[PDB]
């Protein structure tokens, strides 16, 4: 379907690094101002990464269990410029 029924094939943009201080629990900052995300406990990370949530961006999202990580102001501004580095071209 990724190429006939859904253009959402990857998430190149919005799969946001965890921050590594929080995965010992000795972070300093909270997950509205860190320099990298922070799940919460549904949340789902691969690699050392967590996907943002593309339901939130686009205006979708209704979940109480969400899988993907609502992005806070000190991320937005960086999510924004890295969607907009790869929006600029498309082809399927
Ligand atoms: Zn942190
Ligand atoms: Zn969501």
């Amino acid at each position: 379907m990724a190429v006939s029924v859904t253009p959402i094939r990857d998430t190149k943009w919005l799969t946001l690094e965890v921050c590594r201080e929080f995965q010992r629990g000795t972070c300093s900052r909270p997950d509205t101002e860190c320099k990298f995300a922070h799940p919460s406990k549904s949340c789902q990370v691969e690699n050392g990464r967590v996907i943002a949530c593309f339901d939130s961006l686009k205006g979708r999202c209704s979940r109480e269990n969400c899988k993907y990580l609502h992005p806070p102001p000190h991320l937005k501004t960086q999510l924004e410029i890295n969607g907009r580095n790869n929006l600029i071209q498309q082809k399927n």
